[PDB]
């Protein structure tokens, strides 16, 4: 017998996303390996050592070792449990109901002890079975935190890669500001212009100058987190991130079918697998409203003189079968019972929880992912606008037919337009990876 | 007997915050419900699917049944444990004490079993006491977090106000700067102007276009967040979230006595529980040191041969009171003493701790209230001058009397006050979710 | 005997930062006391406060006492147990072996049990060894929440500082705006000037004075934080938090050899103290391949009839040497002993991890402090050009040599200057703060 309930996997719908049928992207096949259609290999380098040396990830399967172990151990709870023993009892006293001299008592003990609770009722099945799911809750966490290692890994690359792009157009602009700033000097130092163009120039050129630090530190505070996550020291980190452009993907995302999404994403799975553990604890609690057989033995010698120990006239057997019942008991038996009703219903709704999360954050990547790329082809624009509005300013000033403002506002709007269209490219970069991240990928 | 110490509820003072006395609150009642306030009916639909939908909720709440089956299991220790059981013992060896030949031995059992330790120091009683405190706890656990949740909820839902507030007037701002663009367009094509003018209209359009996704982005996070929130996909959220505006409360805010705080918050509630569970584990520990005293029993049957079990010449019955005390084992039960004590040192410092963050999240929220209006006014006026300001340079571009710049950062500022004037106005509304969040409404 | 693996210490390399060769750094000494470098006796006394009163730091004081208490429980374990016990055994039945009749019994006890495990093979020495490990890495997470929270306090207080000289700065700025707005309402009152300008100043007036209530906001946020910090109510504040200066230091920073840091760390010790724990519980686990030996006694009285129970007719004894080997349960052993030594694989990647991240965090601030020095240099330049360029354009706008927005630009710049530079001059303190924290200085 195996009472409580049978676990039934939960009838979950797939995932619907529409804005999937859109240009952008490829549904017919998915790329397992996402970040390698960047075609850098220096990133891929980064995820295959990442893959070797990221101490989170070799804590993780050292967990999945640990579980597996337990599982192993509650698997042998079916058989029966044999130890060798040899003892003695020495004594002297009464002996109650025989005499009330006393005596010296004196027994000698040298065999095989066995134990067995026979799993009439399925008890032991049902752990194992909670303890088998467990395992494999343990796997699924273990590839899920590969899922996400990658995606912070990859994500990171990108954003190192955006400090440098940043920085080199803050170098590039400040040196348009140290040309326009001579120009301004020359024409004081003609008579025809005035100090408060020198001043101004002078103000803008230190504002740039000071944002090419800020890039800088968080372009090392990238490769930092990108060694940890390597499993590096930052003085050691074995991969050249000498400034390269930012990857980007020209050919549509092969994403699949999104549907598929729940049964690729490995937190969902191990939700499962814990939803499965309950269930079967369940059980186990179930069992306890039916009896309970053991049988225990001793295959041994026994004597009330040592010397006679492993003789065949002290040759010893015993076997005590035994059946229990909680006949008036029930009521503790029924609360944990009630107990394990209410962490199985706990264990379901997280699960839900689970389900819904990814089916928000994939949401989330999607929707996020199209609106991208509609700001960046504005951003593209206004870059182009206001190089164009710059390089005139310049030569309008030049010729002394307008005021410096009006090449001062041109430059600073020039800068901040190529920086947000940096920072754009970047969040597209990082969208992707939101999306392959929230689809379950990598881990296989 | 009970021992150890009697639990006390700490006397801790009522929260005292002198902005109360202010306007812009009414310390004569309190809502309990206090976003109906806000006369939206489509929020309020949103909190009610909410506590029904909710996933994290349902968790929650099975914790508490779990929490009261375990208090259930312990509250029957009190009592007899009464188990039927049927077994045997068969064997052949030696007899120490009787016989050194070996002989047969055939024992056959079936009756009912009994164990009971008296509570009399009151070790189970203090459990019980645990217990219970821990039940409540879990109650307090539950109810904190449909405080957290509703919070959360409203709360996302004005982002998502403010996401299509501020996107409605990024598309208004961008109607004047196509206008203006047209304008300049015009003056280049009539022989008068210059196209540096159309470049910078063209850039400034096109920055004005580039927010319009991101503040749509924005707007389905919210919506995909209130989707997980209400336990819906964010494909099915049953609820229509099509623009209208941010709700406002024109009244002065029902905020009652704000004493009452710290006796409404379940959070401190589910710490205070805490403590008295940990504060009755010090008596469990303190019983240990008292002498515990136990009673056995068996009823039924007891022969030699297993055709007589069942008749009368094979009734038996018999009695086992026992009492034992640790009498030089102290060390152990006194170090399992102070490690309970040390525990309850715990949780009344954590106890302490919950105190100060409340009343540091409620001077935090009241704080911000006030400095929130204050800003808003002048924003407000901000927005005023700049559309004044705004269409004055518009009118004086037109009739050529003054330069582009001119209008160009008169829309600008125009642009970026009514933008900080809405994320103001939401920020206020943010505010007072902060406030009844902080005062503990929404689980009654 | 003590079985299983001897404990030895990771054998790490220590940490190398190439840029700590560089001039804002003094090698040769290393203050513990690291924050009364700023000479701030306000500051100070925050500190010594936060070490009475903070109840973060008192949970964890609680929570090594717990865990030595736990360590002297097993401790005890060595010993033998002995507890003093009466106890009787009545009953009427038949006795299988000896009579079919059904027979009175009765038996009474009253002396010393006592019972004991020999610890041949050292499990509960490993026991013990594991138990020592924990307090220590008890004691090492206090002096890590003490590093940490000094830290918080520290840079709380900073940004208290940085939020009050930034309001002076928006208050000083401010009155530029009211006597620039005053001027552009007298030159239209005199004919001369226009309307256009005025709104644009009043505008701008405006913007600068909803910067003042948000300033005011951040600063009562972090005297709300510091008060939850020192254990006290927001209202309760002993401290005397009136705006002064923001903390510096001229000096060169004692760091000491940044090789040091990792024995330094608590929080790095905490980690090495479980990884010798883990390692301690594969021995527990590596001792039950062995035997166990064990000896129960009974030291008293036993009688069938209780008058005689203290007399020397009823005098007994009784001794119980017992010795068992799992013969063929190896194999629950043996997976015991699997997942023992995964945990300690687990340990050791987590030690190696939080090494790892130490090294990132350590990386991360001697990067950013020093690129937010060079930072704050062209910072400070932009700042006294700004001013220049504001005074200059206020004497040309007064003598009607040039329109208003070049005064407007001038005073937008002057602003954003000052205020960027109070920003990076905060930024810097905080960078020191993130230095010490890094190296593990405040516990000692």
């Amino acid at each position: 017998c195996t009472v409580g309930p049978d676990y039934r996997t939960p009838d979950t719908a797939a995932a619907k996303i529409d804005a999937t049928a859109s240009k952008p992207y490829d549904r017919s096949r998915f790329e397992s390996l996402w970040w390698k259609q960047f075609d850098d290999p220096t990133l891929n380098q980064l995820v295959e050592q990442s893959l070797s040396g990221n101490r989170d990830l070799r804590v993780a399967f050292a967990r999945l070792r640990a579980a597996r172990a337990l599982r192993d151990d509650v698997a042998n709870d079916r058989f029966p449990v044999v130890t060798s023993r040899a003892s003695a009892d020495i004594g002297k006293g009464q002996q109650p109901g025989v005499t009330e001299d006393r005596v010296n008592s004196e027994r000698y003990d040298l065999g095989l002890d066995s134990a067995w609770e026979l799993d009439l009722f399925g008890r032991i099945r049902r752990q194992l079975e909670s303890s088998d799911a467990l395992s494999e809750a343990a796997e699924a966490d273990l590839q899920q935190l590969q899922v996400s290692l990658i995606a912070e890994l990859v994500d990171a690359y990108g954003q190192l890669r955006g400090a440098q792009l940043r920085e080199k157009i803050a170098l590039s602009n400040l040196e348009n500001q140290k040309e326009s700033r001579q120009l301004t000097e020359q024409l004081r130092d003609a008579g025809v212009g005035a100090e408060l163009d020198v001043l101004r120039a002078d103000a803008r050129l230190a504002a740039t100058a000071a944002s090419v630090p800020q890039l800088q530190a968080e372009a090392e505070r990238a490769r930092h987190r990108i060694a940890t996550l390597l499993g590096q020291r930052p003085e050691e980190l074995t991969v050249d991130l000498s400034p390269r452009d930012l990857p980007a993907i020209t050919k549509a995302l092969p994403i699949g079918d999104p549907g598929e999404l729940l049964r690729r994403r490995p937190d969902i799975r191990a939700a499962e697998r814990r939803l499965a553990a309950s269930t079967a604890d369940v059980g186990v609690a179930t069992a306890d409203l039916f009896p309970r057989v053991s049988l225990s033995g001793f295959l041994g010698f026994t004597a009330g003189r040592g010397s006679q120990i492993g003789s065949s006239a002290a040759r010893a057997w015993s076997v005590g079968p035994s059946i229990s019942w909680a006949a008036f008991d029930l009521g503790s038996v029924r609360a944990r019972l009630r107990g394990a009703k209410a962490d199985a219903d706990a264990a379901l709704a997280s699960y839900e929880q689970q389900v819904l999360l990814a089916l928000e954050e994939s949401a989330n990547a999607f929707s996020d992912y199209g609106k991208r790329q509609e700001r960046l082809v504005s951003l593209v624009r206004q870059s182009e606008a206001s190089r164009a509005a710059a390089q005139q300013a310049a030569i309008r000033y030049r010729e002394g037919t307008t005021d410096f403002l009006v090449l001062l506002d041109a430059e600073r709007e020039q800068l901040s337009a190529e920086d947000a269209q940096a920072q754009a490219e970047v969040e597209l970069y990082r969208g992707i990876v939101a999306i392959y991240r929230s689809l379950g990928g990598g881990w296989q």
